[PDB]
């Protein structure tokens, strides 16, 4: 594999077509899907020659502890879908390459099974029936050792999958929601910062004034996102509102940023436009559905070389340098 | 059916090709008709997050009724081409989903027969040979429970439908103006304004001032629109004036918009661009080609899922909070 | 016909293609040519409604005389290529429909033979070879009756047509230069103005402040053009710099602009950009091609209704009306 | 041949597959290959008219000395792939054309052999494993009557050519490097001035304040460029960042350009754009591979002729008018 597009061709190869689509699929039209790729598209980067990189280095520290690259796993769910090892694959090699993997409120492997893998699990929270369960399932991943509560909060309920529609999807037997809804408010996200000492980063966040009312209200982090496309079908991309969510915070907060990368270059892209370090989800799938754990290792090597050679190419020597990158908008 | 598109490729199976041309042609080399869907497709919203969601309602006040959607069945003449029941069908289905329905001057079935089907009728005018018939129509709309005058102002005469004439099309002998003209101008509006107490809505509107003399003028509304793209082949697609209006207008009549709308989230763009409700032709009668009555109900339940998906997932509670979203204009 | 796209098929169906690729051909890559219909296709009127149109007129008065439609034949060389009746069809054709014709200096009938067809006759200049002779030839002109002296001034030499060197295009035995060069400069007009009494009409005028020298160089009007992408391949095209031009020169002379005119819409988008009239070239003799003199009757025909259609669909009873409609720039 | 995409296909003719790709092939996903064309066709010239042309001349003086053209040779590696005279055919035929050539570091003959040809030769250099070797390098080049240092700033390490590692391709035994790596930094510019005398040019400037800082160190020119999108995928078109850097220069330093220019044309717009010259890389291959000294040579007329078409089309009597001209960007 030389890019991460070699991965998405062999994932098709494997999985069932219904598989792929249910991965692969946006809401509706699919509209703010394609436009998670047209926006990374139309971005070009301004690099810098000349700058001392005898000591180039992809590792930043994030929510108090060192990451291998500006780069975590996505939560994406029911992850045996793609591979009999699940979660435990793609958190083995997350951890075997020093990037952190968000554990999914609906893994098909228990949020214990998978933390006890080690390495920096993150652990990602659909808000629950009432408070009460809420507060217990971020206790379980707290008391795991989990290291950061991931707070969707774009999920009040899930979107309108058209391909899932069509295909009548659904979970086969074998594969079932091991840790076991109603919409989050601003008086959950409260309820979590009260109930645990871990830093709250809500994925999610479009709306300026959104990011803004994150800081004000405790959270350690963003993710800035529409969710690769399945949610609100003509949701910006997040790629498009970061730069302005950025300069809004004014390092209040962590900003990542998630959506269609596909490259390391397209690491560096968001970077330059401010963000702290991206989610990356379909492309694990897809290593993982093509070789198991070793295809997800594959991948993490492959988007690290990326990394560093974009962060080389561009003169930065560290992911700070690259977020002092300027860039410029293109037609494509 | 889980989009709007899946009605039209059944209606295009069903009609002969010349009625399907009639309906969905437009003007010239129908730059304005394409320009429509590309406008919409240009829009991206930027949804909010974390609101309360508990009382999500898509129902909207306008001309003094309540209405179940921020949505109207735009005038669409001669309906009895597409199915047997023509006017009738889409008027139950209308009445029974809680959307006003649009009567037009030259509907296939009588002005009389289609209010008598109840729900919320309004009556789209085109101007006649003389100020007295004109006002005769005006009467027997009101005389019948019509709500509103939608007079439509962008029809000195029809434009060049070039599917028609290479169809050499006709209406068949089957099909007649049940009900039984001149350039209407602001001289007509006055006398329409004088002579009902209904809402006086000006269908066709696209410049900034023409919607401030619309006001001025004492009309309860104006429709931003093209046309569908039938009328100037050039004109500006209505959503694109939309924003501009609303702030000229501030507050002084409705604001409607049509014109491509093809799904919620496409109503939803529409209302963050300030509209106060939009209107649906061509789908209406897709769904009444392919499946009569039955199939306007079931295209106003989709329409009405789709938007209060779209509503809900860019945590809006209520139409008037959608207004109040901002958007990004995008590249497709 | 229903539109010009029409007389195009037709006239490629007639000719041989190495003449049908002289007449279609651009410089170069075609860029400009391309560029042309491109630069149209993104402009958008802002129709107005309810307007007067009980006497709407597409007349124009130009240099001193009144015209059918806001607009002229362009000079296009070697008429007899495309039928054997050549520049005598399309002038009587163009007397009959009320529209100037520009009678080239490189005709194939000579231009005291055009002239005595009759109409309103415009005569384009190219610079010979010296001072006397290219006035001996205003002087012809003038004396014929010819009414305008539009002087090329994007021809220093003639530009690098890839499609006639592919094809070894030359011109038959039985087509010559029937009225029988060096590079015009801002010497050469004024020799021609202090030489005639008629306007002097500069064609292919692109700069802002060539616009405002002509003026200054006492012009009676220019051509805002590129030729047609047939000169500097990479020229603007004229339409994106009329709106610029037609302020500065703030009526001084009459402003025309050519390249990509397809239809009266297209007309009515160049007037609300600015322009007094357009020219029209490879269409006009698309109709010559195709059917001779009936054929130009046929489509100066369309144009009209096309133009007046447009007009009175935007509001406008009157060109001047036109030229004071707002647009807007959309995509395509 | 009457454009130069005439050459690339007797080029992709001829040569082996894996030369050609090792030749046209870009970084990554190829965007900043792309983008290097998509820039030039976005821009257009806005032509001058009436001015006088009695002695247009393409010639220029750069680094005290004249050239032919606005043009010079790219340096491109290994020219014994394309052509068994490799480097010599195209030197002798770029003297023959009053061309400077750019003689590789990493040329297949010799870089003595190269200047022998005599005309004006260049010398490109890579930054060696350490100061001394890279200052000897340095000396020979000028011991050989080079002109100019062209020092190479863009590669602390080559890209990641996907095309080349999906061909596996390997230089063949019959080519080598005939003159025998480090990161260069501003350190290195500055040891290369202080052990020259002849003017060093920053090859692969970008960043506005790169360009600035050029000049401060010392150079007598820069290349604005992002190396034919073979380094940084998702690096700006040296195009795009030509204007403000000429700006921010402010004539301290001549500021050359590549990337993607195919025509006399092309050169047009980037002197227009602010260029005093530009290089030629790929076309000047394709040349090669087609027909040696002798396809070099015929590229250099062709090119030559549509400079002189271009200039004069646009009004320019020499080079430095056509860095006056003004520009519009379009679509495309
Ligand atoms: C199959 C699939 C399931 C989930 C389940 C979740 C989830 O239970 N909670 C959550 O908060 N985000 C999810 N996501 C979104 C994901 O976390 C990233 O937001 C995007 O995948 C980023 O885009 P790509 O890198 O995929 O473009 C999913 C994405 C995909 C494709
Ligand atoms: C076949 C057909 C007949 C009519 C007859 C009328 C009419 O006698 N009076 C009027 O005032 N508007 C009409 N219209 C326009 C319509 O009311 C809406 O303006 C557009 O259809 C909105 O675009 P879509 O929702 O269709 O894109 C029509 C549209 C179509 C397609
Ligand atoms: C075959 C052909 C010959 C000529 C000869 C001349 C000419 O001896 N003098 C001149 O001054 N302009 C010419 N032109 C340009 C023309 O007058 C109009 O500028 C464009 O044709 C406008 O574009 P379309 O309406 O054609 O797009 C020509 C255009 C075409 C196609
Ligand atoms: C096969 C190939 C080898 C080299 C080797 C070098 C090099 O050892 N040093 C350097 O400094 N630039 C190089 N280049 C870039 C070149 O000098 C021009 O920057 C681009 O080719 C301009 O773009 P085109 O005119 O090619 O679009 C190369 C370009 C190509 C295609
Ligand atoms: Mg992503
Ligand atoms: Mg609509
Ligand atoms: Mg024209
Ligand atoms: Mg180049």
């Amino acid at each position: 594999y030389v890019s991460l597009a070699d991965l998405e061709r062999a994932a098709r190869d494997v999985l069932p077509g219904e598989i792929f689509d249910f991965l692969a699929g946006g809401s509706g039209t699919e509209a703010s899907l394609v436009a998670n790729r047209t926006a990374l598209e139309r971005v070009f980067v301004i690099p810098r020659m000349l700058r001392d990189l005898t000591d180039v280095t992809t590792e930043i520290d994030i929510f108090g502890r060192r990451a291998a690259l500006p780069m975590a796993v996505a939560p994406v769910a029911y992850q045996r879908l793609f591979h009999p090892e699940g979660e435990l694959a793609v958190a083995r090699a997350a951890r075997d390459a020093g990037v952190p993997y968000t554990i999914c409120t609906l893994s098909s492997v228990s949020l214990e099974e998978i933390a006890a893998v080690g390495g920096r699990p993150w652990f990602q929270l659909f808000w629950l029936r009432d408070e009460k369960r809420s507060l217990d399932l971020v206790r379980r991943a707290e008391d795991a050792g989990c290291e950061a509560i991931v707070f969707t909060v774009d999920v009040p309920w899930m979107g309108r999958r058209l391909r899932d529609m069509r295909n009548g999807f659904a979970l086969p037997e074998w594969v079932t929601a091991a840790n076991f809804f109603a919409p989050a408010t601003w008086e959950s996200v409260e309820a979590v910062r009260a109930h645990t000492d871990l830093p709250v980063v809500l994925k999610g966040i479009l709306a300026v004034e959104d990011a803004r009312r994150a800081v004000d209200a405790g959270a350690g982090g963003i993710v800035v996102s529409n969710h690769g496309g399945r949610q609100l079908d003509g949701a910006v991309p997040g790629i498009e509102m970061l730069g302005e969510i950025v300069a809004a915070v004014s390092g209040g907060c962590e900003v990542l940023v998630d959506g269609g990368i596909r490259s390391g270059g397209d690491v560096l892209k968001a970077t330059a436009l401010g963000a702290s370090a991206v989610l990356v989800g379909r492309p694990v799938m897809w290593a993982l559905a093509a070789a198991g754990q070793d295809g997800v290792r594959q991948l993490l090597e492959l988007l690290a070389e990326e990394v560093r050679d974009a962060m080389g190419l561009a003169g930065c020597e560290s992911v700070g340098a690259a977020r002092r990158l300027n860039t410029k908008l293109g037609v494509v």
